[PDB]
């Protein structure tokens, strides 16, 4: 099965967290799709427990530390050295991100 990754924003409210994951969650089961989240850890936990409620039985995140420039970046780090392609390249926006804001 092909995997689709869902990139949560440390910006996103509990709301849109959950709607992003049912909805996530609704698409995976339709097409067959495994879950895999990249963002923080309180809007992945919302994200995560909304797909599984939509009828998903399991879903992979790398849950990262925003509360910090630094620890953002060295979080962004392992995510690239671990993860596919595409969790790779949500970690690299994230450390682009990261170097110049937030």
């Amino acid at each position: 099965p092909k995997t689709v990754v869902v990139r949560l924003s440390p910006s996103m409210n509990e709301e849109q967290a959950a709607e992003i994951g049912r909805e996530a969650g609704k698409a995976a089961l339709a097409a067959g799709d495994r879950l895999v989240f990249v963002g923080p850890a309180d809007q992945s936990y919302a994200a995560m427990k909304a797909a599984m409620e939509a009828g998903l039985p399991e879903v992979t995140m790398y849950a990262l530390d925003f509360s910090d420039a630094e620890s953002a970046l060295k979080a962004a780090e392992v995510a690239e050295d671990e993860g596919d392609e595409e969790v790779a390249e949500v970690a690299r926006e994230i450390a682009e991100e990261i170097k110049a804001g937030g």
